[PDB]
């Protein structure tokens, strides 16, 4: 099959306390390739106990201080040269990601150049500060305040973009020298797996990093739950948000949750028209809207909503589907059987509360997407902001119109869902624009452009679509703990009790 | 009876959307002076639907903009207003909290002086970080961060220091323009109702404010529960800690927890000995230990150890117990029945398992405390950290004393618990005092000295003791939340999408 | 007047360590109003023997460290009481302002509204932030930053707006704990000896505040080159200016300049007509355009020119001119003969190289203007960029017109200048104000408004207008200086010379 | 010996992207200050070529190939620069020793740090644009934006040439800025190395711009010129006084970074052996040619007598010679009008009733006569009215104090014009730590001597300078703030008569 030589020699096995292993009941997993089904690796599926064994390693690597009391200049050099292999080895590991996730090679490689730019900004940030000296308010005293890494941090991620929300949980640990313990999606652990060895390759202490290989509904509580841990950083659905938080709270320990949204992509009359015809389908189809910032609700201007739902439609039909490693793809397959499913089951609960199927709401009928995992990019309308096809993340390339007269109707509907990730707002008249992003209660608001991120910038949500930030010096917070350490300069007996 | 004077104009209601109002039941509750256990006042045990309608005022208020769309200026120079309140009526609070909580009235005097300063610090904060500016990756787009207010708020507090404990909270709230609900301790609420008066002299908008009286077990879950909070601040033990945040998953909403601890206050043999002892005596017994900061845990160097136990014990034997009012009073009665019974217990859980009860341990004998909540100061020898008496946080006028060798042992043994709230370390050394420091897993650590913490500078624990800090300006972040706008200042079309 | 009340309780002497005394030759000075000439008071004049006196004082108070040594937040408590001092006497203030100076009486309150307001925010800096922790690249260090006060500042004010651009040296001086000469300009001293009085009622140690009265043409010598002297903050004209750095080079001193602009206002004919002129009469004629601030250049699109040019012209002549004290005067007087008389010879070298005085351009005929100093509003037609009337601050009330093209163009003859303090642009494309914006080499850059400036945000400027900056976290930092203190925590002998 | 190196160096300046001559054609010999022999030939360019190269970087500023680049991108290059650094370690390290003569072992320790600041600054540059302010004003956006400042000069002394050169020109690139420098016209090669580096990494025409020449031939059109926006200058005093002034003509921005007098203060409690250790290195570490070299020692007079006699008695076995052997402990001094210099300190020393108790002339050796050679000194029997005390003599030389108390300690560590760096010596870290907080001095080394590094901010206090260098301090002398204020809802103010 295709893509076969890359997987000529990556690992199967976990990576626990310095050596790869297997699971300890030798149990494995097979791993498939959206496009055509077929059992491309397999790789092993651990138990609970080797997700304690690690959390335990980490921990008493964490004690022993060969990383956490290492210069923050020297980890920051580490984190460098693992940037350095990300983009060394670029070619592959965008191969390996389309290969186990479906996306085309030109988006794969988009997330190398992120990824790389990920490990650079955290390397560079390592040693730039280490907290602060307060002005005391009582005489004869020094007080300030150092910062200090958290310790042990477990770190979960999701299927849609594995090594991409693994460099955002990754880099700001290994920077800030703290010991870590990661799980990614069990369906896709290539690129996850692939960059462990390059880690090893750059040299850590036994312990520093561990990646265990499960069902998070098998080694995810201990994860969640185990009291060594201090920090829980987790990326996807909101169920199983609630179910870590309730967990974590056993042990009183931190949480950061990076969950989804229902992201609205505002188009005002005088919008760029072809602009904004331009990103609403990139929005809403990119890694087939098996995105965590896709523009699945579009909110446009009743003005030109007629206008705007023709030009849309008639666009969606020429969307080429296909191989990610097929030139002329512009959009890949779905994950997984089960995933596909779960979209079809909401084009009847939509068809069901008053919606209309306006195009697509299929699987492909062609003979060269009836054997892969296909969907058609869909476009839902007559729907409104009480449906659940509305309401609800979808997380597959469907995305719903719904119309506003004005100002005030568009921020009222794009600020009602339980979500608050991110979003656009798309006008020629930028003073209207300002306006509207900042009545918006989202993480990440954008004018004029749909999906642009990096590292420099915070990243997370308002409301339900999270807790905590990654990326940025924010990102990095969340690692490091502070301490105040107060000294009198000229102690005294305060004498209160007799003597 | 002594404090009279204070309560015949004090309010016995809640305070919800801009008016004073009695429980949705017309339910009331007595509260108690712990000196004598007479009732002293009577207020409105609140339900939980008052609970649900403060909190859909408090959220009104807040997407109306009337507060949190003022300038940051003004919100600043209200908040010193109410600064300017507690230093006005400085000695009416600091009595009305003896009468409440017992504890000495220099010791409410002090809390009044910490309270009109974190009001001064947070006035003095508000307006002086609103986000930032970033060096965006991408050419030709503008980057930038901005602080919001984070929305709706619960403030939760304990008995112990009522007013010291809302002020934290209260302060950052409003500083930076969020909506509060709070509830105090059902047991101490007058100063927290007092507060409230007087920030209703201040002028607030109807529902920035909200004040709800009665029992967590009955109205908690509302408080943090309910799908519009943005954030909820509590400042407790650590089960009901736990509770609140499995709860508070129910909606992804953010926490900040304030649990207890199991202090240490390490004593070298190089240190300044009386010194030692001094705030040994004032670590242990300051407000009869009920001190979340209380250093009921001593770690006493084995070369002065029968040296160290026999002094403490002396001075012990004369700790003048008493009434609050009276200024030779040294240490207060404990807060309730229940409080006292259940410190009675862990004398006989310390017995039970192997401890020495060397003085104290039981109620005082003295004709005039016969009818008050006290309980003699303690210590408790002969004990080791496999015992609950040591691990477990009595918070009484109760501390253990354990002997070490060398400084890892030091260390070893003031980690090992749960928590990690606060400590101390003596020492003449000052290098010595310095290493510990670093090693000392606490929020706060004190070099020759015990207690000082102050709103400059950021207050929390590390594991169990908490998520979050107070004061400081991580305390004013806790109600900040950041979004980043981007805006493409040449916006072109990406064509990926077939035309 | 009924302002000559303001003058019966005024010191008429010096503040030295302490006390008030006269001259050190008991000469004196006369203080005119420039609305009718007339000598309203007499000050002393002090010698320079008095400055170095004063500079010795502020050394001696400065290392016995009463004020340097006192806590941040006591700092912060004092500067905040003078600015209640400030807004107790608010309406005296502005009207000796408006006696002194000439302006409005509204102009003085607003001034008197804004200096409240700097001592305000500067109160609520000072305890903010003491410096950084740094995470050492060598193990076993300690690596931290203090910031201490920079030490003996002297501070000098021009005679435009006395009190306001005092206000902003005194506020930061004080909050960071240094210790002030201060010398305003000699034809203006009345509001800073007032608030001399006041500060000394708020109290400081003696030393720590010092008032010098006196030409700087005697006394500023020894001001800007005394050795004990750690900085120089100074606004007045540049010519000035220089001359001062050079003296400070003597004992490599460090300054703060804020000298003089040539301000553009930049519109473009999709900006709001009537807003844009309302604008260019504002920025160009407020206190007689004795602004440092002032729009004394404008450049306006070629398309809408004409029509520009007529409005501004008819509203010209409409400015009602009279006392300060009454209500409907707009526009006061000149400051002195000598500064009205320069500005006439601006008006010749403008006619001489051949622009239009298309209307003012002299002193009024009227009859109730006839004994005051004052000047027609004036508009410049006809000019260019290489004319010195274009390129000169006249610092009068005249503004010049100048037509653009394009976008670049404006830009261009905006930057054309040699100054970099201020500037504006009016559009209602705001996309545009804004890249217009980035490309201006200015201080500060205001869209759709003209003057708007305060405490928490920078001012300062850009090229020859400055070094430095005054107001916001930077004004602040002109006030400090930083020590790096690194400990050795494992000294060990380096044996590179031999044994 | 190490002539290798210099094989195919580059013995021209840089402009506008070509490697010239001087506009007149005229030269300059280079010397090793260990045998007096002329080493290499370079340029002497002349007052128009610096103007030239000045014009040039306000050019390639404005066009903003450079200054508008992202601060991620400028970053990168930042760090490619620090990895041809390391990449050439041995022979930038060889160089400097063969240009400076001191001891490859210290020009390895600066290669090293070269790295580190290259490293630093390219790490710092997209970390942060400036702020958002929470405007009084309603219905206002107030903004920060902080931006390169423009047209920066750039001028170091002979002591450390690339390490000295490395802590302008890293911040300079990193935030977009356009640069024209000048080494020391007598140690100008491994600046024309790391400039021939810098072209090799890539960088648009005029961001980066090499002069060479005498400082009283060029240096004014440096600090004078008016199309400069920075001048950031290390030297002496009296050079920094100087510039000022003619930086003053064009109210330009000024940095500087001048001599001390700094102290080594010693307690009776001090690890003894370790306080003579690290005397002795605080006063001879490259013949004492180092701005933060403690020339100032003050020991408590209990143990005073006993310091004087350990240090004087270690002083005598100090290793002299070839900066390429070894064994050299200490090299010679760099010129022969510096040596004369520090002999004619000598006699005013002597002069002034101050004892030479070791040192205090030339050495005799064979071997070493053909050097620039001087002795290790010590002075003791002297006090704080004397002038070798209070100038700064830039030998290998020290001066003894006593002190009776903390206080007296305090008092006479800050009595000079100076304040650039200091030590306190002290088992008692609490002690230790009052003093450091009373001393005025830029850095201030608890049980150390010498320590500074990229993170922390480097600069004086007094007449030691203006500004700082390293650290974040050190990256905004090369910014400016602009405010931007929009109004979202203008309204007339209507205060003129319609
Ligand atoms: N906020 C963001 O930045 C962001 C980014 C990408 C994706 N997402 C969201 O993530 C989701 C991705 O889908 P997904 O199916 O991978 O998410 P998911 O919730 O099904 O599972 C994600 C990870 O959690 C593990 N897991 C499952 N149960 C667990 C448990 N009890 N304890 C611990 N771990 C457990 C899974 O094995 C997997 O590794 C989408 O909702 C998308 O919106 C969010």
């Amino acid at each position: 099959f295709q893509g076969m030589e890359l997987l000529k020699h990556l690992s199967q096995r976990q990576y626990i306390d310095g050596e790869w292993v297997e699971s300890a009941n030798k149990n494995t997993r097979d791993i498939i390739n959206p496009y055509n089904q077929e059992v491309i690796f397999t790789v092993s599926e651990g138990t609970k106990e080797d997700a304690e064994r690690a959390i335990l390693a980490a921990r008493r690597a964490f004690e022993s201080g060969e990383w956490s009391q290492e210069t923050a200049e020297t980890r920051g050099k580490k984190v460098r040269a693992i940037a350095d292999k990300i983009k060394e080895h670029r070619e592959a590991l965008a191969r390996l990601e389309t290969l186990d996730t479906g996306k085309t090679l030109e988006e794969s490689y988009a997330d190398m150049d992120d990824i790389h730019n990920v490990f650079m900004y955290f390397a560079g940030l390592a040693d730039k500060d280490g907290g602060e000296m307060i002005d005391s308010p009582i005489p004869d005293t020094e007080s300030k305040i150092v910062k200090e890494p958290v310790g042990v941090v477990t770190q979960i991620t999701p299927w849609n973009y594995p090594l991409l929300q693994a460099s955002w949980k990754i880099a700001p640990a290994l920077a800030t020298g703290c010991s870590l313990v990661m799980k990614p999606s069990e369906i896709t652990p290539l690129t996850t797996i692939r960059v462990f060895e390059l880690m090893e390759e750059v040299g850590f202490p036994k312990g520093t990093i561990n990646l265990i290989l499960g069902a998070g509904s098998e080694v995810g509580d201990v994860m969640s739950g185990h009291k060594e841990v201090d920090l829980v950083s987790f990326t996807g659905g909101i169920e199983t948000g609630k179910h870590i938080m309730k967990n974590a709270a056993n042990n009183v320990t931190n949480i950061a949750l990076e969950l989804g949204g229902k992201n609205p992509n505002i188009i005002f009359d005088d919008a760029d028209f072809e602009l904004a015809v331009d990103q609403a389908l990139n929005g809403g189809y990119f890694h087939a809207g098996q995105v965590c910032s896709a523009g699945s609700r579009i909110l446009v201007q009743n003005s030109i909503k007629d206008k705007f739902e023709q030009a849309l439609i008639d666009r969606v039909k020429k969307i080429k589907l296909g191989n990610g490693f097929d030139a002329d793809t512009e959009m890949g397959p779905v994950i997984s059987t089960e995933h596909r499913n779960k979209i079809e089951s909401y084009m009847d609960v939509a068809k069901a509360e008053g919606a209309t199927i306006a195009v697509g709401g299929k699987r492909p009928d062609r003979d060269d997407l009836k054997d892969g995992l296909f969907f058609e990019p869909t476009v839902i309308t007559n729907c409104d902001t009480s449906m659940r096809i509305v309401q609800e993340e979808v997380f597959g390339p469907v995305v719903t119109v719904e119309g506003f007269e004005t100002e005030q109707e568009a921020i009222q509907l794009a600020n009602d869902s339980i979500y608050g990730l991110a979003g656009a707002v798309f006008s020629k008249d930028i003073g209207k624009a300002q306006r509207v992003a900042n009545k918006l209660k989202l993480g990440t608001v954008w004018i004029n452009d749909f999906f642009p991120l990096f590292a420099q910038a915070p990243w997370g949500g308002y409301k339900q679509s999270g807790i905590g930030r990654e990326l940025g010096k924010e990102g990095l917070e969340e690692y490091l703990v502070s301490k105040h350490i107060l000294t009198n300069t000229n102690p005294q007996l305060v004498n209160w009790f007799s003597k």
